[PDB]
């Protein structure tokens, strides 16, 4: 599809067999998802943004669906306000910005 | 210009007879600028984010040239690590997402 900017980019997207909305960040390096319940192992990590810096766990090779397109690589989760979908998965579904 | 995400989206922005380099951000409501120096009045006012909140500047009716294409509107200036043009911008330029 091609979305404008008039409202948030929110798409649905399915990780973990669980559905999710999420947003599609162009300013986000990585894909950082609200506190939620993934298997598996994982290695403890620091990001930061606007007004500072938060721990998050870091999940290598998961597998999402980002409005129908699958992709799979690192996730990040943690007591971020909102799901983003950063350009680590953008590139993987062909994700563009246009104007 | 059509834009991937394999790399930060920085263009080159000139405001307030300044050149900066500013990140096309889906994921930012707002403009937030570096510290800078605008003239004019302003408000108060406070942004969340991953990791916290901040407080800016807020100036309206700011314009921005923002690679080539003109905009006006609202610019915040505080302590952001990174120059975001947000959707408020975003929009003006036409620019959308495409995948
Ligand atoms: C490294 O991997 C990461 C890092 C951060 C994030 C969370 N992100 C993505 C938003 O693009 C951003 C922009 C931003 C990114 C990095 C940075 F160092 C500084 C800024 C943002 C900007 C403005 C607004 S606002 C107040 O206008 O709504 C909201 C969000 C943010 O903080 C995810 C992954």
């Amino acid at each position: 599809p091609q979305i404008t900017l008039w409202q948030r980019p929110l798409v649905t997207i399915k990780i973990g067999g669980q559905l999710k909305e999420a947003l599609l960040d162009t300013g986000a390096d990585d894909t950082v998802l609200e506190e939620m319940n993934l298997p598996g192992r994982w290695k403890p990590k620091m990001i930061g943004g606007i007004g500072g810096f938060i721990k998050v766990r870091q999940y290598d090779q998961i597998l999402i669906e980002i409005c129908g397109h699958k992709a799979i690589g690192t996730v990040l989760v943690g007591p971020t306000p909102v799901n983003i979908i950063g350009r680590n998965l953008l590139t993987q579904i062909g994700c563009t910005l246009n104007f």
